Protein backbone atom coordinates (compact mmCIF):
# COMPACT_ATOMS: atom_id res chain seq x y z
CA UNK A 1 0.00 0.00 0.00
CA UNK A 2 1.55 3.35 -1.25
CA UNK A 3 0.42 7.01 0.16
CA UNK A 4 2.40 8.62 -2.39
CA UNK A 5 2.99 7.94 -5.96
CA UNK A 6 6.95 9.10 -5.78
CA UNK A 7 6.44 6.30 -3.77
CA UNK A 8 6.42 4.12 -6.77
CA UNK A 9 10.14 5.03 -8.21
CA UNK A 10 12.13 3.92 -5.02
CA UNK A 11 13.41 1.36 -7.00
CA UNK A 12 14.05 -0.09 -10.91
CA UNK A 13 10.58 0.53 -12.81
CA UNK A 14 9.74 -1.43 -16.19
CA UNK A 15 9.05 1.05 -19.09
CA UNK A 16 7.14 0.44 -22.51
CA UNK A 17 6.73 3.28 -25.02
CA UNK A 18 4.23 2.94 -28.05
CA UNK A 19 4.03 5.53 -30.05
CA UNK A 20 1.93 6.36 -34.04
CA UNK A 21 3.18 8.82 -35.72
CA UNK A 22 2.01 10.65 -39.01
CA UNK A 23 4.67 13.22 -40.39
CA UNK A 24 3.69 14.80 -44.21
CA UNK A 25 1.40 11.98 -44.97
CA UNK A 26 4.30 9.50 -43.76
CA UNK A 27 3.14 7.30 -41.21
CA UNK A 28 4.83 4.80 -38.73
CA UNK A 29 5.45 3.09 -35.36
CA UNK A 30 7.81 3.10 -33.04
CA UNK A 31 7.93 0.42 -29.59
CA UNK A 32 10.63 1.37 -27.14
CA UNK A 33 11.28 -0.71 -24.11
CA UNK A 34 14.04 -0.73 -21.28
CA UNK A 35 13.99 0.88 -17.34
CA UNK A 36 13.66 4.08 -15.05
CA UNK A 37 15.25 4.45 -12.07
CA UNK A 38 14.70 7.54 -10.41
CA UNK A 39 17.02 7.34 -7.64
CA UNK A 40 19.70 8.65 -10.09
CA UNK A 41 17.51 9.82 -12.78
CA UNK A 42 18.41 7.18 -15.18
CA UNK A 43 16.51 5.74 -18.28
CA UNK A 44 17.83 3.18 -20.72
CA UNK A 45 15.32 2.28 -23.65
CA UNK A 46 15.89 1.16 -27.08
CA UNK A 47 13.21 1.80 -29.69
CA UNK A 48 12.36 0.12 -33.09
CA UNK A 49 10.56 1.57 -35.89
CA UNK A 50 8.17 -1.52 -35.93
CA UNK A 51 6.75 -0.43 -39.21
CA UNK A 52 10.21 -0.08 -41.61
CA UNK A 53 12.29 3.09 -42.06
CA UNK A 54 11.70 5.92 -39.70
CA UNK A 55 10.99 9.11 -42.11
CA UNK A 56 11.97 11.62 -40.02
CA UNK A 57 15.45 11.47 -37.98
CA UNK A 58 15.37 9.47 -34.39
CA UNK A 59 17.18 12.73 -33.00
CA UNK A 60 13.54 14.96 -33.21
CA UNK A 61 11.41 12.54 -31.68
CA UNK A 62 13.66 11.59 -28.54
CA UNK A 63 12.44 14.56 -26.75
CA UNK A 64 8.59 13.54 -27.45
CA UNK A 65 9.48 9.64 -26.41
CA UNK A 66 9.14 10.15 -19.14
CA UNK A 67 9.73 13.28 -16.69
CA UNK A 68 8.96 11.11 -13.97
CA UNK A 69 12.09 9.23 -13.71
CA UNK A 70 13.88 12.61 -12.55
CA UNK A 71 16.18 12.56 -9.45
CA UNK A 72 14.39 15.36 -7.36
CA UNK A 73 16.34 16.03 -4.16
CA UNK A 74 15.35 15.50 -1.00
CA UNK A 75 15.21 18.96 -0.57
CA UNK A 76 12.82 19.48 -3.51
CA UNK A 77 11.04 16.45 -3.02
CA UNK A 78 7.91 18.84 -2.95
CA UNK A 79 8.06 20.26 -6.31
CA UNK A 80 7.71 16.97 -8.04
CA UNK A 81 4.61 16.84 -10.01
CA UNK A 82 5.34 13.87 -12.37
CA UNK A 83 5.58 11.29 -9.54
CA UNK A 84 2.79 12.75 -7.62
CA UNK A 85 0.11 11.86 -10.45
CA UNK A 86 0.91 7.77 -10.23
CA UNK A 87 0.09 5.36 -10.81
CA UNK A 88 -2.95 7.09 -12.50
CA UNK A 89 -0.65 9.30 -14.64
CA UNK A 90 -0.89 12.44 -16.84
CA UNK A 91 -1.37 13.89 -20.15
CA UNK A 92 1.80 15.35 -21.59
CA UNK A 93 1.14 17.72 -25.28
CA UNK A 94 3.26 19.54 -26.87
CA UNK A 95 3.97 21.51 -29.89
CA UNK A 96 7.40 21.51 -31.59
CA UNK A 97 8.30 24.28 -33.58
CA UNK A 98 11.76 23.40 -35.84
CA UNK A 99 12.68 27.18 -37.25
CA UNK A 100 11.96 27.65 -40.51
CA UNK A 101 10.36 24.00 -41.00
CA UNK A 102 7.78 22.03 -40.01
CA UNK A 103 5.76 21.34 -36.78
CA UNK A 104 5.16 18.32 -34.11
CA UNK A 105 2.15 18.31 -32.31
CA UNK A 106 1.97 15.57 -29.83
CA UNK A 107 -0.34 14.07 -27.36
CA UNK A 108 0.63 10.79 -24.81
CA UNK A 109 -0.58 9.57 -21.57
CA UNK A 110 2.20 8.09 -18.77
CA UNK A 111 0.86 6.08 -16.56
CA UNK A 112 1.03 2.54 -14.84
CA UNK A 113 -0.09 -0.65 -16.72
CA UNK A 114 0.44 -3.28 -13.90
CA UNK A 115 3.85 -2.68 -12.41
CA UNK A 116 4.80 -0.84 -15.74
CA UNK A 117 5.28 2.94 -16.39
CA UNK A 118 3.97 2.99 -19.90
CA UNK A 119 4.06 6.12 -22.47
CA UNK A 120 2.09 6.10 -25.65
CA UNK A 121 2.08 8.80 -27.80
CA UNK A 122 -0.20 10.30 -30.96
CA UNK A 123 2.55 12.38 -33.09
CA UNK A 124 1.73 14.71 -35.99
CA UNK A 125 3.99 16.50 -38.28
CA UNK A 126 3.12 18.86 -40.75
CA UNK A 127 4.20 21.44 -42.95
CA UNK A 128 7.54 20.10 -43.40
CA UNK A 129 10.32 20.55 -46.32
CA UNK A 130 11.20 17.84 -48.00
CA UNK A 131 15.28 19.14 -48.44
CA UNK A 132 14.60 20.26 -44.81
CA UNK A 133 17.09 19.21 -42.08
CA UNK A 134 13.97 16.90 -40.74
CA UNK A 135 13.18 15.02 -44.05
CA UNK A 136 16.21 15.52 -45.27
CA UNK A 137 17.93 13.66 -42.56
CA UNK A 138 21.01 16.05 -41.87
CA UNK A 139 20.83 15.95 -38.22
CA UNK A 140 23.97 14.50 -36.03
CA UNK A 141 23.13 11.57 -34.37
CA UNK A 142 23.43 12.95 -31.15
CA UNK A 143 21.52 15.30 -28.61
CA UNK A 144 23.63 17.85 -26.22
CA UNK A 145 22.62 18.52 -22.58
CA UNK A 146 19.56 20.88 -22.30
CA UNK A 147 17.66 22.66 -19.13
CA UNK A 148 14.00 22.29 -19.14
CA UNK A 149 12.15 25.18 -17.08
CA UNK A 150 8.98 24.48 -15.59
CA UNK A 151 6.14 26.25 -13.94
CA UNK A 152 2.84 25.76 -12.25
CA UNK A 153 -0.38 25.75 -13.86
CA UNK A 154 -2.72 26.33 -11.01
CA UNK A 155 -6.22 26.54 -13.22
CA UNK A 156 -5.57 23.46 -15.27
CA UNK A 157 -4.01 21.61 -12.06
CA UNK A 158 -0.83 20.90 -13.66
CA UNK A 159 1.82 22.59 -15.00
CA UNK A 160 3.63 24.14 -18.08
CA UNK A 161 7.29 23.83 -19.78
CA UNK A 162 9.17 25.27 -22.24
CA UNK A 163 12.60 25.02 -23.70
CA UNK A 164 14.53 24.78 -27.05
CA UNK A 165 16.55 22.45 -28.07
CA UNK A 166 19.51 23.27 -30.87
CA UNK A 167 19.78 19.85 -32.83
CA UNK A 168 23.37 20.19 -34.49
CA UNK A 169 23.56 19.31 -37.90
CA UNK A 170 25.70 17.48 -40.55
CA UNK A 171 27.24 20.96 -42.20
CA UNK A 172 28.06 22.54 -38.45
CA UNK A 173 24.72 24.57 -38.01
CA UNK A 174 22.00 24.16 -35.92
CA UNK A 175 18.49 23.37 -36.23
CA UNK A 176 16.32 24.76 -33.70
CA UNK A 177 13.32 23.15 -32.09
CA UNK A 178 11.23 25.51 -30.06
CA UNK A 179 9.13 23.06 -27.10
CA UNK A 180 5.97 24.42 -25.85
CA UNK A 181 4.40 21.54 -23.30
CA UNK A 182 1.78 20.93 -21.16
CA UNK A 183 1.17 18.41 -18.29
CA UNK A 184 -1.89 17.54 -16.56
CA UNK A 185 -3.19 14.96 -13.82
CA UNK A 186 -5.30 11.82 -15.62
CA UNK A 187 -6.65 11.25 -11.83
CA UNK A 188 -8.75 13.71 -9.76
CA UNK A 189 -6.82 13.02 -6.41
CA UNK A 190 -4.46 15.31 -5.29
CA UNK A 191 -0.94 16.32 -7.03
CA UNK A 192 2.00 18.35 -6.19
CA UNK A 193 2.00 21.75 -7.40
CA UNK A 194 5.63 22.93 -8.05
CA UNK A 195 7.42 26.09 -7.36
CA UNK A 196 9.63 27.21 -10.55
CA UNK A 197 12.32 24.71 -11.06
CA UNK A 198 14.93 23.15 -13.82
CA UNK A 199 15.49 19.90 -15.39
CA UNK A 200 18.89 19.17 -16.32
CA UNK A 201 18.83 16.50 -18.56
CA UNK A 202 21.44 14.77 -20.64
CA UNK A 203 21.01 12.20 -23.46
CA UNK A 204 23.50 9.07 -25.38
CA UNK A 205 22.45 7.67 -28.67
CA UNK A 206 23.63 4.40 -29.87
CA UNK A 207 23.34 1.40 -31.79
CA UNK A 208 22.95 -2.21 -30.96
CA UNK A 209 25.37 -3.86 -33.22
CA UNK A 210 23.20 -7.07 -33.32
CA UNK A 211 20.14 -5.33 -34.60
CA UNK A 212 19.27 -4.90 -38.08
CA UNK A 213 15.73 -2.99 -37.84
CA UNK A 214 15.44 0.82 -37.66
CA UNK A 215 16.16 1.75 -34.26
CA UNK A 216 17.38 3.80 -31.40
CA UNK A 217 19.23 2.71 -28.38
CA UNK A 218 18.86 5.52 -25.51
CA UNK A 219 19.87 6.47 -22.11
CA UNK A 220 19.20 9.85 -20.69
CA UNK A 221 19.87 11.17 -16.96
CA UNK A 222 17.44 13.71 -15.81
CA UNK A 223 18.29 15.66 -12.10
CA UNK A 224 15.48 18.55 -10.82
CA UNK A 225 17.70 21.71 -9.74
CA UNK A 226 16.92 25.20 -8.79
CA UNK A 227 17.21 28.73 -9.81
CA UNK A 228 19.43 31.45 -9.31
CA UNK A 229 18.35 34.95 -10.07
CA UNK A 230 21.30 36.06 -12.85
CA UNK A 231 22.51 39.54 -12.17
CA UNK A 232 24.88 41.50 -14.62
CA UNK A 233 27.69 42.61 -13.27
CA UNK A 234 27.18 46.29 -13.14
CA UNK A 235 24.91 45.49 -9.96
CA UNK A 236 26.80 43.30 -8.13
Amino acid sequence: MVSKGEELFTGVVPILVELDGDVNGHKFSVSGEGEGDATYGKLTLKFICTTGKLPVPWPTLLTTILMCFARYPDHMKQHDFFKSAMPEGYVQERTIFFKDDGNYKTRAEVKFEGDTLVNRIELKGIDFKEDGNILGHKLEYNHDSHNVYIMADKQKNGIKVNFKIRHNIEDGSVQLADHYQQNTPIGDGPVLLPDNHYLSYQSALSKDPNEKRDHMVLLEFVTAAGITLGMDELYK
